[PDB]
């Protein structure tokens, strides 16, 4: 692929000088992804997502440059899209084909009115959410921050893995000095430095378990703060899966429950080597609904 080089002043006129309203009252501002600030525009008839960047200076350059470099190879339905980008001015900008219903973590989370996502349409965003960890896997991309953040939905909610600014090429186990992630979806060996797919898989299970519950991996004002943790109080038999599914949901029967269950806790595994492969995930969640 290649993309649109767009001058600066041209991004700043399709998102309204990068208004800082929200779009619920009439603005650009849409939310923050990442290390930057993420605007509503139109080129031409075409809705789009622009991301300004604002940590050193060559350092948010490299993930620039690596996003780019992401997007170059990596092409799939399950995996969001760069249409363009803006180095010549202040700030780098990325421009991608706009997501009509924003990321997993705002709709588990109902935000700005919206209503509940069924059981059915969370069985297809987490298979589509595989079939997009799995591409980035087939073509030797570890994602790094597979998190529901950055599960974002189109307009028939399917389901586009984004944010590869972190994303590390690896041909197949390195370690690093400059730990990135986040905690409450990171596995061990990621927080220990260790740099593997195997990292992205455990992530991939939180985001299982956030589908399930709907409750985010952290919550300060809550007991356990880390969702982690109910699958320890779940495995000591304290309580079921039953007494976590999200109760906003009036269409999930307990063997398809189960079934995603049994999946995230095989994701979560402590030992990287016992988990299993994306590669078995979608043959997984592809099984779940027969
Ligand atoms: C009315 C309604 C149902 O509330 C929906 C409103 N809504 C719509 C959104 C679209 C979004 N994102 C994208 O279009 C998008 C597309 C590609 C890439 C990227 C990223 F790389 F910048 F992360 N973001 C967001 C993000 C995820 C950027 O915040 C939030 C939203 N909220």
């Amino acid at each position: 692929t290649r993309f649109h080089s767009f001058s600066f002043y041209e991004l700043k006129n399709v998102t309204n000088n990068f208004d800082e309203r929200p779009i619920s009252v009439g603005g650009n501002k849409m939310g923050e992804g990442g290390f930057g600030v993420v605007y509503k525009g139109y080129v031409n008839n075409t809705t789009v997502a622009v991301k300004k960047l604002a940590i050193t200076t060559e350092e948010l350059k490299q993930q620039f440059d690596q996003e780019i470099k992401v997007m170059a190879k990596c092409q799939h339905e399950n995996l969001v899209e760069l249409l363009g980008f803006s180095s010549d001015g202040d700030d780098l900008c990325l421009v991608y084909v706009y997501m009509p219903n924003g990321s997993l973590l705002d709709r588990l989370s109902c935000l700005d009115g919206t209503p509940p996502l069924s059981w059915h349409m969370r069985c297809k965003i987490a298979q589509g959410a595989a079939n997009g960890i799995n591409f980035l896997h087939e073509n030797h991309h570890i994602h790094r921050d597979i998190k529901s953040a950055n599960i974002l939905l189109d307009e028939a909610f399917t389901a586009k893995i984004s944010d590869f600014g972190l994303a590390r090429a690896s041909e197949k186990t390195v370690m690093t000095s400059r730990i990135v992630g986040t905690t409450a979806y990171m596995a061990p060996e990621a927080l220990r430095g260790e740099i593997t797919p195997k990292s992205d898989i455990y992530s991939f299970g939180v985001v299982l378990l956030e589908i399930i519950t709907g409750l985010p991996a952290v919550d300060e004002h809550r007991e356990p703060q880390l969702l982690l943790d109910i699958k320890e109080e779940i495995e000591d038999e304290e309580k079921t899966i039953e007494d976590y599914i999200d109760k906003k949901m009036n269409d999930a029967d307990s063997t398809s429950v189960e079934a995603m269950y049994s999946v995230a806790s095989q994701c979560l595994h402590e030992k990287k080597n016992k988990r299993p492969d994306i590669k078995k995930v979608q043959q997984l969640l592809q099984e779940m609904t027969a």
